[PDB]
């Protein structure tokens, strides 16, 4: 049924879980997970306790982790639910690579790679969706502030024809409550984090920070 | 110009550098090199030595040891060589990992997830293809013998329409010698083969092996 | 000396302040104890303030390559002939013949550290008029015991012949630690890129998950 | 008994028949040396021949974790409570003080080795009548001098007051080794999993390439 942006105001500090009741609520089993195979493994864990056929979905690169790839199989086998891992097109990266190599980000910024083994493929499967909730939160953030609403219009694939609405259930969540989470119901992680890895990215463009270093310099460190 | 595959006899004991230039010979610049970013890099090596022109591709399953892209891109900006990078086909992978997994060739066996990472693109590959040479060497299997042949015709996805060349220069090199090469002109290796690895394939489905333990035993060992 | 008179005064004063406070008392009689972890921050701190830094570390013949790696690391660079201390076969033979190589799993650090570490250290202090060490309030959750800036060290010394203990970094944070190792560019232990805050001896330490307390990384076990 | 008598009739024999001979001998007061790689073989020859067997390692205190568990590991498989040495800190505190921790790397394994490994052997052996050892004529390159499954311990014992050892393995090779590692599935070393044949101490080991001979990964700078 209809509704209001006014949605997004009202669920600006309720609870992540509520957040997400709202999102199950107004699009069903049609809310589709953005699982990156790291922390936000917690927005799985909600998520499929309120609902155990939640839709998710994973964004293979081709360059994860080898501890990622077993992580994604992980929450899979063990909450029951068949992850949608979408990879590259070929017609799209074998060219990129063929000019460019394996590590062209380097160089060039991530900014290309990702296009290709990332935002191209999640543009092909938002498509056919409504609205879909990723694990971002404000403290992740370098600290440009706080930039992450629970709910908005999908400022990146939505148009003014077909809108996509995107929830944001872990904005108001910090770090150490993500861990004290996982930590405390016991939730399987990602072995990088017993490694020095808070944020985790693609194997290459991702490293571990230092005590108190925050974990957005783990990301294109380079650039 | 035509020939007979008498000549599959005659380079038979003839060094893998010869073969080469035999190879070279009749396909010229359209001889294709296989390189599997293994000390198969020798190859390489002996093809760029001869024709700086050679052609080379390889075929990334989307699951290879970060080791292993950080070398083929090493080859590639170490010799000079656009090396042509193979991806798997999301409409064919995509389904399989939605129904199994990321680990399926545990328990279903290797072959169909190899047939959609790597065999598939490989005859895509092979098609506007006509010979290619690999790294295949007669030592590195298992003990039933002698299998491979220095010169064949592809009996794998050659047609009697559409015939398909195979050649395998290093096939009665052993990997002493193999090592002894790259080791001797101080060519560059897989970082792998200094934690344990002798023969390299994707990183789920590879593990080094024990003193004196045979190379193929490092490969599928499950099965 | 005073030491109440200087207990006091130092309190809330800087590392280096507190520094400069010992070696004015003891000049190259003060002993700088390195573990080979953040502590590095006091070592340099130290150095700046006195080349001749005299300065020492428990070897206890277990610490973790990296460790040994980052000491000899920190020894070059300053050009500090560190005093590297090693177990008395005597006890830790024995030892290591009844219990075996990892005895501390079943019966808590407390044996081993005894002979490895301690014992070691007793001997070395027991020829000192004073020592420092980077200890710092916040390492452990805040618990009973806090670190004096400077106090009477009542482990290893007899009430008629006292033995100084100055631990200038008591106050001084984490953060404030990894600030200073980053800013002024130190040299710092390698298992810090992996997960490793606090650094044991390799079989007692391991590397503490996001937000999970460094204390929680020691001796996990009991 | 006859050296001479013994040293030549047990030259072609198996491993085990020269164990037989050694304890038949000396019985408990054989000691084997283990160093916590590939001997393990000999540890589980000599074990199965007699049950008490005396072993003793010589902890440099520079050892690779996994060596340290490996060597507990076999102690409690075994049922072995194995003799694990340490140096005199009144001779190696002094070189570590001077030389720092890595002069190996550029004065030769020679000293170090001579203080963590040599000068603890020499005391253990003194007071022994006989020991044996994994080394086998394999693992170095066909040198000048090989290897005598039994032979006076000239390095360790006075004209007067000679020293026996024994080198079971002398004449079994690596792959025989692995076999009968893998095929009675003996516990053995990690290290061997990640590319290590030979196995020292961690800063002088380093793993080979495929078909690089195993001595080029012990002190491969010299
Ligand atoms: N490759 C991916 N696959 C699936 N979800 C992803 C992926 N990358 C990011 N996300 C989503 O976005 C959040 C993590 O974003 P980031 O990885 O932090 O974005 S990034 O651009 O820096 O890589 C998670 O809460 C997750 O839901
Ligand atoms: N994925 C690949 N991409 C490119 N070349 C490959 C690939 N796999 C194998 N090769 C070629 O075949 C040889 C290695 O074959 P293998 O990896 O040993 O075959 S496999 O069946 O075990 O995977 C090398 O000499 C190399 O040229
Ligand atoms: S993170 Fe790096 S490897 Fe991954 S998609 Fe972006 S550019 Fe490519
Ligand atoms: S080697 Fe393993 S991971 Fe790679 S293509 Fe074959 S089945 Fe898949
Ligand atoms: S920390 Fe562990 S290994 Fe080190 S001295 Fe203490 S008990 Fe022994
Ligand atoms: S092998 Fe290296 S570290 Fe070990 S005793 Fe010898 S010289 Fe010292």
């Amino acid at each position: 049924p209809f509704d209001l942006p006014a949605l997004a105001s009202s669920l600006a500090d309720k609870s992540p879980q509520d957040i997400l009741k709202a999102a199950f609520e107004h699009f069903g089993d049609e809310l589709w997970i953005s699982f990156s195979g790291a922390e936000d493994v917690v927005l799985v864990d909600m998520a499929w306790k309120l609902n155990r056929n939640v839709k998710v979905f994973s964004l293979d690169t081709g360059r994860l982790h080898p501890e990622t790839y077993r992580f994604i199989d992980q929450v899979r086998e063990h909450y029951g639910i068949a992850i949608d891992v979408l990879s590259p097109d070929p017609r799209l990266l074998e060219p990129l690579v063929k000019e460019k190599g394996l590590f062209s980000f380097y160089r060039d910024g991530h900014g290309e790679c990702c296009g290709i083994r990332k935002i191209e493929p999640l543009k092909r499967k938002l498509a056919g969706v409504r609205a879909w909730a990723t694990g971002q939160r404000r403290d992740q953030s370098p600290g440009t502030r706080s930039q992450v609403a629970v709910l908005e219009i999908d400022g990146a694939f939505s148009t003014p024809e077909k809108p996509l609405y995107k929830f944001n259930p872990l904005s108001s969540m910090t770090s150490e409550e993500v861990w004290g989470y996982i930590r405390m119901l016991e939730l399987p992680y990602n072995s990088l984090h017993e490694r020095g890895y808070i944020s985790i990215g693609c194997e290459p463009c991702t490293r571990p920070v230092l005590p108190n270093q925050h974990e957005r310099e783990g990301r294109w460190w380079w650039e």
